[PDB]
RNA sequence: UAUGUGAUGGAACCUCUCCGGAUAAUUCUAUCUCUUCUG
């Protein structure tokens, strides 16, 4: 079978980069911004 | 805690009346699970 084109897009890629497995705090606001890896299209398209 | 020439209290059955009863086949097929990234 194909594959189709997966995995270059720079979304996945940073999402798969950014593990942070630790660092995380479960109490109080959290202190994230929107990086969008030089999207800038709608919303609901970012990370913390 | 008596008071004295006079105490059958051994002088009285907690007795009598009332179905632990009624109802129930030890039986058996449809999913489960939510975040995917422009496609």
């Amino acid at each position: 079978d194909v594959p189709r084109y997966n995995h270059p897009t720079p979304t996945d890629k940073m999402l798969l980069s950014l593990a942070a497995y630790n660092r995380n705090h479960k109490h109080e606001n959290g202190k994230a911004e929107y990086r969008i890896v030089k999207p800038k299209h709608n919303l609901k398209v970012d990370f913390m």
